[PDB]
């Protein structure tokens, strides 16, 4: 019985759908969601913050600090994974694509890592890719130069934070391996396949097997899907020796037309994993697997 | 005996290595190389132009026109495939990555397609990707927004030119399929996998099989590799029902320490294809396969 | 939400382990187990009979008839799948392997199909293979000549019984396809991969994907595993578009050191399928999928 | 540049087609064919003998001895691989399949290995399978019990002969691995996939990749095909890190309607291997790769 690491991505930064009656928006709600996920058996909480007003995207370090302070004082333990995918948002000017439209948010390393400096989570997410992306109807470019990624990786090492290397393609996996080569990735490397995001690798078993075989043998890997692909990709990862992820960041629905809580999503995934003869890693078990000190 | 389409990529725009004693630099040399490839059995010639002085990169429409005029008046027929990968070259300013360094060459659609308007080749190459790339020691970003790609595709349709959709990932293949969906790709779609370029999909059999299975059934596909992977990837594509590509654009060497001509590379590939029980499409046969009018 | 056909293999003919306190031995117990499986949501019951005394192997048509009569009069409906793997049991004489030891049970078609004639189930299992096999510590040869298989297939057609073509290798799948070619397989063909039996194809995702791709597009397929592989292979089949099988024939344990009932195994599989966004076919739904008349 | 081991299977025991004007029939012709293959660059010769009259199947040890004596005294070196697939030929009596028809040739270990005792080749072929087989229009059963295979393996060890473990399925590969487990396979294990024989694994890239991944990492492996699949499977094996096989045993034709010599087949394969950037192992190089003493 392998112990499967389960991460709950509690809110994300995709647009708030106010028909969802319990979407975590405020830092208190987001912390509450981490605790709820923990109590349902989650190993790790993946955390974004939202504009506490509008439910819109935010990268305010003050908000991150409040979330971490709340979870840490909750009386419930869970490994914290803070998003660091922020500040890579490029909108080329159609009149001259050499130029970034003002709504772009492409910011330097020092600013990108400010929240990490303040909060010191065990893990932070790093999207090790540049590419054409889509969020809903919104088309943009994710701009993470290998130069910037190298600098980020180095900062994480310095801060004692383990990156979760988020990959959208085999090419991305190769670059992750290059980071490792270059001495920029400490201990047990962590890779996660983002599946079914446009214009990245699709959510299929074939994709998962192919990409898995490119990942270093000494690394831990995970894979996840979005919406209706969330549960299938979770089971498929478990079956292939990977770790897993669920949460409202990736899927709002328990079933067709029925909104989920984070806890419910965790409970469902846990049930599947157990029924398949495995179990879900406690936070401390996950730390041990990942070589994180207790 | 399937007829395999063989494209010879005669020069490219990678830096000129002057130890190579017959590198095609001038339009006359480049045309001569197309003819040499044709005579050796190539179906298609993939053409770049170089600064006739320096052997450096160029996208001068005047040079393209001279090459096409020369090949067309040579007395030898071959399908022409002009590069249109040009003008997507982004070098983010390290001091502010929202800004493009002056050495960047990111130009509008109308300028990108000028040479195509003048030369009217049967085929032109379109790199349907945005990503972190490497050429030698040089790291940069290829910036081809889906917006720009849609506009390009439309221009090709208008001009009666078939795009060769160059893909570096499964995600890229998905976007190609989206173009088809959107009515932006006429007739028989053409896909080609670029393998072993950093930070794209690697040159492996597994990569080729996986990506092939994402390509539409009604499409023609090719795959190629670079350097020592050129001949292996050619054979592997032939074996899997794909078309093939060789040439000095991709590999300078016939063998270890021995420089090749384009003709020699074509001859080698042709020999392999024939020995495997297949044959190399004549230009007219390739036109028929691709649904190009004669 | 695909409707997944779930077959419960209620007892089998592997040696009775009397530590299992509810193993179905008598025809009444075996019928009871079919009904229990149905009530838990099973689409189909796969039935063997046992020597009602000893719990040993049997192919007594009288026992088969009692089971079918009981299930059919139970007030609960389920599609019946009777084993017809019987009478192919060869034990070569070590002193002269051209000769069959007396303990062998290799019998003619007419005798093999007697129970089918009497019971007229909708489905019967046909092991379309000859090979070296292992049951526990017992090594033997399964002897099903293509000649015999052709004759069997023909008898099933005549009797209006759909064969479930049990396959242990890709070669076996090819022969199934040959049967179809030869007009010996009516309507929707049914294939099932037996995984992890020695010396057949192993229980891996890779095996399942590879073999699946050899199965005709118009066919229904299933895959199952033994013991600790039962639940993983069930989930993996569901994920890949196949149908599934559980039951005490294949696995005695709910968990480590804890014996299962057939109902419990069905319930577990059903829960997984539902959690993955699918559902389990009712008997009538399964009939419709398989093109069996109601 | 990997050194690829190339075996030439010079005649086999498939029915003599007398339209082939140079088919090796007599021991002198068969030896001559081994020498011809060697001179063209073959590493190994795979040898059967034929009834010197009729060109029909034979396992006469006297004939084997003459062939080996001739090759060894030829002045040309090549590794010898004698068939030991003989004596496993079962034709079940249709009137009672428990009984072997008189035309069957199922013989004991001691007789099966007589030629090996006399000739002491470096290698001998062992078909580690029982199954339904087809040769032309002839359907039969290959009967090699795991008991017999274990005894054979042991005899080879005693005689200092390396078995080439011939596999038709993944199940067969598993049993090969069991032999290794049991201490019945010395040094470097040798596996070869027989592809496209009915009713075994087909000649596809997918088959080769799948089966390759089941083979132990420390083992040498080969794969071959029949007829029109001979050259494709050779190239595909070379590309995947396997060794290769050609010869008149497997294919009579150089091209459509044109008969080949063994030398021509070797020359063609060698040319392909070299063009792909590899080379063909000399006999001594092949010995070194296989851990055979010189
Ligand atoms: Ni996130
Ligand atoms: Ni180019
Ligand atoms: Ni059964
Ligand atoms: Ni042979």
């Amino acid at each position: 019985s392998r112990k499967v690491i389960l991460t709950c991505a509690v809110t994300g930064n995709a647009p708030f759908n106010p028909k969802h009656p319990s979407m975590p928006i405020t830092p208190a709600q987001i912390a509450d969601a981490c605790v709820e996920a923990a109590k349902a058996g989650a190993s790790v909480a993946h955390i974004h913050v939202r504009d506490p007003k509008t439910g819109g995207g935010s990268r305010d370090p003050v908000l991150f600090k409040e979330v971490v302070d709340r979870v840490r004082s909750s009386g419930t333990d869970i490994v914290l994974n803070l998003t660091c995918g922020l500040g890579a948002f490029l909108l080329p000017d159609p009149e001259d694509e050499s130029k970034a439209l003002p709504e772009s948010d492409v910011v330097p390393v020092a600013e990108r890592v400010k929240h990490l400096e303040d909060c010191l989570p065990e893990i932070a997410s790093l999207d090790i890719t540049t590419g054409n992306q889509v969020e809903g109807k919104l088309e943009f470019v994710y701009l993470n130069t290998t130069r910037t990624l190298r600098a980020m990786a180095r900062r994480f090492q310095e801060l004692g934070i383990k990156p979760e290397l988020e990959v959208f393609s085999p090419g991305d996996i190769l670059f992750g391996k290059q980071l490792i080569e270059e001495g920029l990735i400490d201990g047990v490397p962590l890779f996660q396949m983002v599946l079914g995001v446009l214009w990245g690798a699709p959510a299929s078993t074939e994709t998962m097997i192919y990409q898995r075989n490119l990942i270093p043998a000494n690394a831990q890997w995970a894979a996840f899907g979005i919406g209706r692909d969330q549960m299938p990709m979770m089971a498929q990862a478990a079956l292939l020796g990977g770790n897993v992820r669920v949460g409202l960041e990736d899927n709002l629905y328990l079933s067709r037309g029925v909104f989920a809580t984070n806890g419910q999503l965790v409970e469902r995934a846990r049930t599947v994993i157990e029924h398949l003869g495995m179990s879900v890693a406690t936070p401390d078990e996950a730390r041990d697997i990942m070589g994180l000190s207790r």
